[PDB]
């Protein structure tokens, strides 16, 4: 059997397949050697025994109030975002290594921009098991396994207080570096740029982008429709929309990423950050009266970035993190460190970010109450209501808590299905062995995986081992922290992805980083002081009340 | 008028325009403050004090012997070359700013791939001048500036000793990397890659490269003439080659560059380099039996790539420097230093890369001489003499001298006219700006810069002012370093260029440069000791005398 499908390199090591049945491992640089990279150099030994663990890392991270306030104010501040930037960014391989296709380094793996990359190999497709070597020669059927422990029973919100405003900012933002090709398959995707470019609002490609384009002041087209501002007509911007067969191209909204016209939340944001390229493209012009209009929306499009990293970091994962330090967005934090600004989205990241347990079993609208069935593919919603009700409505709902399973609507529960389902054409490598790639001790049994008995016990019988249990299984059930919304693994694995991507981004490097790259010191400023509330209420005729947090 | 078309920002600073007439210099991180980034601070004017002069060093790097064999012998090697790396590498922005459409950095122009990226932005359209502010009206003919001071009289050989073996590995070589676009016009390229991917060997598209792979043990298709591997004829490997109308497919080889077809020494190497990939895969397999076509031809491929970056510089950027300083390619030279694994090729490095001077008035074979018409495009040559042939012919003959002007052999000439026209299409900014861009203080005069009278006081009537000098005349035209091949510009514009291309690949980061990356410490060590004499004579029936240096 495949010496590799044992899993034997440990540490990053690499599995190498040598003679007939023979196996190295590639140790370099791992601070490890041996035949499997397993005997610490001795610092590798300090730095390992000295590291406190992630959830006694996480409660000093969520106490002591007093202590923090005083730490935000200064530069210990700085000193521990920047150390928590590049710790969680090492995990993540720069240039990137593996994809579905090379389960090795390759000219093609590194040039191929359609390709999803991976962190882990694939399981070999010659190992005695699926998993490998663990487990049933039968993974457990993914839609029982869905309906089991992922099906919502009862609604249970998130205790971190995470409201629908972050939902919808979670889904319109992501879907900018997840687009899966349907036509090339899993594995591929259609987001060339793999990472915050904000394709999902002028396009994934130049063609697209131009027919959005108004070409008069660097401005996006647009529609007045009861005197505010909205995405324009497919008629007016000849663009691809994912609408119902049936909906004519004047009752389409064309804004750049393809499937937002079914849902009124993407659409929203969609609206608001159009007004808001609009709204720099006038700051810009009344500064530089003799720029054309592609630097004017050149200029704009890179304020844009620079304002949703910002937004990001600093609320976003905040209030994602529940952290008492207070995240920050500042390039400068890196350019004394080793980095490289590039990134390459991975397919595990793809599969970590289904976050659909957060979206509720209704959607209350004021007095209203709308269903699934009245709001999935409705068009009028978001015009009727406006920005300012909508975003004032999804700021006040809650969002379901994201792990301690049992939580996603039925609605959309075949989603999960079909990511349990890809993951295994992914051939993605069990929960613990990203659990070490990650540097997380693996679950010795599910028990332990769960803080629980009952679904422990069902799972056990059905993986028949805890080193078979998948991926994002193992995210959506494993135990959550405290009163989080999500387990450890969560942000461990989630971390060093969303971190390197942000960061990872070019101008965030030594080169853009510069005020005349944003048109001066004011196009630089909206960068520096971006903020949710700011992006919605500069953009709105009244300011209702923004936050990622329910009130 | 314009400001910036008088070039105000000094020392890298970025000149915007602002309101109807104003400017402002952005000299972030330029080591300089004030309205034009010309005041220094403490730090940067001690080392613009304390750094000898270009020449001076030149002279220190070629000259003592007996005290750079000693060094070479020491550590301190590797802190020169370190440095040398780092020096050079710093002078190119990473990642790329500007290109033909976006004087200014954008995201299009950072994810836009087909476009030749650019050091110095345009000279504005709106400028008085056609080189900014100085020069006449109307620059000088194109025709006649080549053939008063390029075209070739005497022929002039170079002075280090350089061979037709180095003048072809050249442009095989950097064909790779520059293949501009017919199609798309000047400023951009079909060689996305932009590096040494070596995709003069397996395409610059997958078709392509499919087309020319076996499929088979990780070969490239080949065929047997006289007993010798050669590249396959266009029948075998339907791939798009440039050759004349009227020649059979069964006469036309397939290689991976187009263009290759057009000269024996391109073939040449064409030949050589697949006789090696073929021959690495042999390697390879012996070592893994388990592994597919799939993983041999990836694996190899990257082999070739570290073998390739070996050689051009210990080998033949140590010819083309004349240096007592031994070279070293180490990419662990770089990992404490903070350095971006990615490259994109500039339209002025391709400029500057013309090196047609190299050519001579004839090709001596053995007793044979050839002229230029029973060379150019000799379909037979190749086969007739075999590798070991060629190659000993091309070692023994000199190339011409680089710089110092008049010595561009008149069946060429045409191309120097082209790269003069394409250079005012792409409105490149004036020698002497590329000078500063460069670290260099800029020529006050004509005859500062040619050293001599003549030629000096004909340029200074044409163009009327040193300051209105274009980029590539002024490369040819300067006077070079006492034996040199060329002038220090060529150097000090074109060593940062190289070094930034060669390092700045993915296989040189601490991520890749590992020994699975290369099927193991075989592999690796094919990389970590290729050499120009291996390549060749582990690959051919006999050894000839082979060598980038005349005998
Ligand atoms: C109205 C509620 C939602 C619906 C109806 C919905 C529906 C879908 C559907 C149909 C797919 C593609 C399924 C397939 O190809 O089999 C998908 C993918 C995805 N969804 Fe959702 N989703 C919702 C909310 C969310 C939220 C809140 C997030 C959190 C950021 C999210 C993240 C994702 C991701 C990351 C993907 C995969 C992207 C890709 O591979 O292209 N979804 N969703
Ligand atoms: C048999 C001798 C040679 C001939 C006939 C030749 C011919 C040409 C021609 C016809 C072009 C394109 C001209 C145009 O589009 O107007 C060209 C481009 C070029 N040549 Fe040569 N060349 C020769 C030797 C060399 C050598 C020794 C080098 C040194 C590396 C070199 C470097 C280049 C470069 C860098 C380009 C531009 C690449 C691009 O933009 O695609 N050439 N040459
Ligand atoms: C003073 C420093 C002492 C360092 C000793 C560290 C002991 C590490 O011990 C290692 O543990 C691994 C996992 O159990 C084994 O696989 C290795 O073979 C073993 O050497
Ligand atoms: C109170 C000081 C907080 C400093 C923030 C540290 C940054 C978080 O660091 C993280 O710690 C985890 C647990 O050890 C590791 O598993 C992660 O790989 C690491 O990135
Ligand atoms: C005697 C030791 C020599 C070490 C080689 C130094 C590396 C070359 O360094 C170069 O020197 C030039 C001259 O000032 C500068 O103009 C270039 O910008 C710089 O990169
Ligand atoms: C700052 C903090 C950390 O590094 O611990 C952090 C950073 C990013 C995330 C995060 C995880 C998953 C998706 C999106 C963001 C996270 F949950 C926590
Ligand atoms: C090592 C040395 C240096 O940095 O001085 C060096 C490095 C690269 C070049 C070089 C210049 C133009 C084309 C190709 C190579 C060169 F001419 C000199
Ligand atoms: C390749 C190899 O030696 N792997 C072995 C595995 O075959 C065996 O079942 C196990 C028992 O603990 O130990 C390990
Ligand atoms: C000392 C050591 O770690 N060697 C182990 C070996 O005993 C085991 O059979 C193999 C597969 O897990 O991995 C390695
Ligand atoms: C893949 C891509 O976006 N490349 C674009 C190309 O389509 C466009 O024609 C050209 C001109 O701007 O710029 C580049
Ligand atoms: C030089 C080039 O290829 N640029 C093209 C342009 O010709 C075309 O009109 C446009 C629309 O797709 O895209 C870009
Ligand atoms: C099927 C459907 O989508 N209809 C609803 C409609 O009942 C509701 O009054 C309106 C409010 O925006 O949104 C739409
Ligand atoms: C914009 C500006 O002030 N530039 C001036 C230029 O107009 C003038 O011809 C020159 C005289 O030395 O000095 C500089
Ligand atoms: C102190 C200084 O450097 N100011 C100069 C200014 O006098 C000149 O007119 C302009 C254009 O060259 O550049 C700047
Ligand atoms: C532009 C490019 O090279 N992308 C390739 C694509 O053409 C190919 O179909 C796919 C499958 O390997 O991989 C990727
Ligand atoms: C998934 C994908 O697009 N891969 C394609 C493949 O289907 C095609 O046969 C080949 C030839 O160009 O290129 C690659
Ligand atoms: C026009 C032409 O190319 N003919 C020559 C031929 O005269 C010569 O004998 C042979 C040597 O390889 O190369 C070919």
């Amino acid at each position: 059997v495949n010496p590799c499908c044992y899993y034997p390199c440990q540490h990053q090591g690499i599995c190498v397949r040598f003679g007939l049945d023979r196996y190295q491992c590639d140790c370099t640089r791992t601070g490890y050697s041996g035949p499997n990279c397993t005997i610490p150099e001795i610092w590798t030994w300090l730095r390992t025994t000295l590291r406190p663990s992630p959830s006694f890392i996480h409660f000093l991270l969520t106490h002591g109030r007093w202590l923090w306030d005083f730490v935000n104010a200064t530069f210990i501040r700085d000193t521990l975002m920047r150390l928590v930037l590049t710790v969680r960014s090492n995990l993540i391989p720069s240039p990137p290594t593996y994809n579905i296709a090379h389960d090795y380094i390759s000219w093609e793996s590194f040039s191929n921009v359609s390709y999803y990359t991976r962190i882990l190999p694939s399981v070999p497709r010659d190992c005695p098991t699926p998993m490998g070597t663990k487990g049933k020669k039968q993974l457990p059927d993914a839609e029982f396994l869905s309906r089991r422990f992922l099906l919502r029973r009862k609604f249970i919100p998130d205790p971190q207080g995470t409201n629908l405003m972050f939902a919808f900012f979670a889904q319109h933002f992501t879907h900018q570096f997840f687009k899966t090709s349907g036509k090339m398959g899993p594995g591929f995707t259609k987001a060339l740029g793999h990472g915050v470019d904000l394709g999902h609002i002028y396009g994934d490609n130049l063609e697209r982008q131009y027919q959005l384009r108004l070409f008069k002041d660097g401005k996006l087209k647009y529609q007045m429709l009861n005197g505010e501002v909205y995405p324009p007509s497919v008629e007016e911007a000849p663009v691809l929309m994912h609408y119902p067969r049936g909906i004519p191209p004047q009752s389409q909204m064309a804004v750049g990423q393809e499937v937002f016209g079914l849902l009124p939340g993407l659409m929203l944001y969609a609206t608001i950050w159009l007004r808001e390229h609009n709204r720099v493209c006038d700051l810009l012009k009344a500064e530089h009266p003799t720029w054309g209009d592609e630097q004017l929306f050149q200029t704009a499009r890179l304020i844009l970035i620079g304002e949703t990293i910002k937004i990001v970091i600093e609320e976003y994962v905040q209030q994602l993190s529940g952290y008492f330090l207070q995240l920050k967005f500042d390039p400068e934090l890196l350019f004394g460190a080793q980095f490289q600004y590039r990134n390459r989205i991975a397919m595990e990241f793809n599969q970590l970010y289904h976050w659909h347990p957060l979206m509720p079993d209704s959607f209350r609208v004021g007095p209203q109450d709308y269903s699934y069935e009245q709001f999935l593919f409705n068009t009028s919603m978001l015009v009727d209501y406006g920005v300012e009700a909508l975003v004032d409505a999804f700021s006040r709902q809650p969002a379901g808590r994201i792990g301690g399973g049992r939580n996603i609507d039925h609605h959309i529960l075949h989603v999960a299905v079909d990511v349990i389902k890809e993951s295994r054409v992914l051939r993605l490598q069990p929960f613990n062995e990203y659990r070490k790639r990650f540097g997380m001790k693996p679950y010795t049994s599910f028990q332990e995986l769960t803080g629980e008995k009952e679904m422990a016990a069902e799972l056990e019988e059905l993986y028949g081992d805890i080193d078979a249990l998948e991926f994002y299984p193992g995210l959506l059930l494993e135990k959550c922290h405290p009163n989080s919304i999500f387990g450890e693994s969560m942000i461990e694995m989630g971390a060093p992805f969303s971190l390197k991507g942000l960061l990872g981004n070019p101008i965030c490097s030594p080169e853009y980083w510069k005020a005349s790259t944003f048109g001066g010191e004011v196009g630089f400023n909206l960068v520096k002081t971006a903020t949710l509330k700011k992006l919605v209420c500069l953009n709105t005729k009244t300011c209702p009340y923004v936050s990622f947090h329910v009130p």
